DNA sequence: CCGACATCGCATCAGC
DNA sequence: GCTGATGCGT
DNA sequence: GTCGG
């Protein structure tokens, strides 16, 4: 992990483009071709001397190279200086850091006068559900979740899981299985031998026990598969409350609980890393299944999988410990 | 030159 | 009432 | 904006 103040002024200009391209200009794949670009450059192990040299590497191209000059040059970039400065498009950006607001309502809002927190409180029958939750925990969404914390909050998840019923399998993933000493939320992956894809009330219960006893206490969005929402850790004696956090919990049909497990640890590198070297062994592999390509470059039918090492097997690949697997 | 860039559950809008 | 499209986070 | 058919 190179020093950020080896290319920290480019990694932090490119991620600032990024986020108007996608909030303000609605470019999707403008945005991620900034993050790609700061991605790689963030990993560049030396000093960029100008954009020629940055232009060697993927995901750089004659645009950026041409910011990146003026910026070596200059410390800063003229577009980004102006845009910064722009009322309208600075509060349509900064908006979407509400949960719930995306690049449409923001740019909604700000046309209609509500550009910083203080409107949309002022204006809260204007926003839906999930953006009311965004903006009461505005703040702790925001906020890192230390390895402790998680490590209690699973506590709890797999203990009122377990008491529902025995036979549920439920397994905490992200970068927290991974090790990681920090996370920005919570992903449960849960299963149970009575669901398959061939055969609906066992999400549900496992979300009533946990507002039961006040683990969770929003939520976003909840259907027979997937639940959204928020959770927080009981209050110590006389002490801080806890922040909120974000939540996700998922029901997966145990024939496809492992690769779910494995495509939600990731990391994300990893995972297109582990496509890749599956693609040129003949196989494809995404959150649900594992399936081998047809000659033609059709993907037949799932294969069977009972552990993340099956899928690793069928690569040819030695079992990869989540915390080897920051990439 | 120009199409791909990930997919999809859920909440809610658009429209019949 | 419904189906399908869109927004959002994923 | 970048890559690549
Ligand atoms: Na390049
Ligand atoms: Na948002
Ligand atoms: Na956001
Ligand atoms: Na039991
Ligand atoms: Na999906
Ligand atoms: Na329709």
């Amino acid at each position: 992990a190179p020093q950020e103040t080896l290319n920290g002024g480019i990694t932090d200009m490119l991620t600032e483009l990024a986020n108007f391209e996608k909030n303000v200009s609605q470019a999707i794949h403008k945005y991620n071709a900034y993050r790609k670009a700061a991605s790689v450059i963030a990993k560049y192990p030396h000093k960029i001397k100008s954009g020629a040299e940055a232009k060697k590497l993927p995901g750089v191209g004659t645009k950026i190279a041409e910011k990146i000059d003026e910026f070596l040059a200059t410390g800063k970039l003229r577009k980004l200086e102006k845009i910064r400065q722009d009322d309208t498009s600075s509060s349509i950006n900064f908006l979407t850091r509400v949960s719930g607001i995306g690049p449409s309502a923001a740019r909604k809002f700000v046309d209609e006068g509500i550009k910083t927190l203080e409107d949309l409180r002022k204006n809260e029958d204007k926003l839906n559900h999930h953006q009311r939750i965004g903006l009461k925990y505005f703040g702790d969404f925001e906020k890192r979740i230390p390895r402790e914390e998680m490590l209690q909050m699973q506590d709890i998840v797999l203990n009122e899981v377990k008491k529902v019923d025995s036979e549920y399998i439920a397994t905490v993933c992200g970068s927290f299985r991974r090790g990681a000493e920090s996370s920005g939320d919570m992903d449960v992956l849960l299963t149970h031998p009575s669901f398959t894809s061939e055969s609906p009330k066992l999400l549900h219960q496992v979300v009533e026990q946990l507002q039961k006893v006040h683990f969770i206490t929003d939520t976003l969005s909840k259907g027979e598969t997937k639940f959204m929402g928020v959770c927080q850790l009981p209050s110590k004696n006389d002490e801080k409350e806890y922040p909120h956090r974000r939540i996700d919990i998922r029901l997966i049909p145990k024939d496809q609980y492992y690769c779910g497990v494995l495509y939600f640890t990731g990391s994300d590198i990893f995972n297109k890393n582990m496509r890749a070297h599956a693609l040129e062994k003949g196989f494809t592999i995404n959150e649900y299944t594992i399936r081998p390509l047809g000659v033609t470059g059709v993907a037949g039918e799932p294969l069977p999988v009972d552990s993340e090492k099956d899928i690793f097997d069928y690569i040819q690949w030695k079992y990869r410990e989540p915390k080897d697997r920051s990439e």
